[PDB]
């Protein structure tokens, strides 16, 4: 049942996320998903990273989906359960001057939400 989910952002750094999460997928004969968390809730002007990310993973044989919701934390991990990922795949949060609370790393809500499926975290090349 391997299904590896590799989570969409439209920082830089995710498209070198997309092509390791490739790489895991293949050797492991995985289902291969794309998942963009949609939350209005800054990065101005980062809709076309996005975009160009997604397509790239739909061209690794991803199906890419969107889906919309308070937090990111919150959409992934609902649809990681609904969806039955066995593996999420993400990119290494690099700490910056905003230590709030929404501003945390990923993980950490994540983990607070005693995640269920595996995490793969991929840091910068
Ligand atoms: N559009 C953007 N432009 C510039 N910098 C941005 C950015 N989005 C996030 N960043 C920041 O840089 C880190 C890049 O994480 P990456 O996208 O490679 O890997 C991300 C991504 O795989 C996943 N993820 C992040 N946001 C997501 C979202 N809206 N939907 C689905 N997955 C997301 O969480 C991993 C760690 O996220 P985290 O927030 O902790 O750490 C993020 C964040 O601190």
């Amino acid at each position: 049942k391997p299904h590896i989910a590799v989570a969409i952002s439209g920082s830089i750094y995710n498209e070198a996320v997309i092509k390791e999460a490739f790489h895991i997928a293949q050797k492991e004969h995985a289902k291969f998903t794309a998942i963009y968390i949609d939350v209005f809730e800054q990065y101005k002007d980062s809709q076309k990273q996005v975009h160009q990310h997604l397509m790239l993973a739909k061209s690794l044989g991803a199906k890419v989906k969107v889906v919309y919701s308070q937090t990111v934390a919150l959409g992934l991990d609902e649809w990681c359960k609904n969806q039955d990922v066995t593996k999420l795949i993400i990119g290494q949060h690099i700490r910056n001057k905003r230590r709030d609370f929404f501003n945390k790393p990923l993980i950490d809500h994540l983990m607070s939400f005693e995640h269920s499926y595996k995490i793969e975290i991929v840091p910068i090349k």
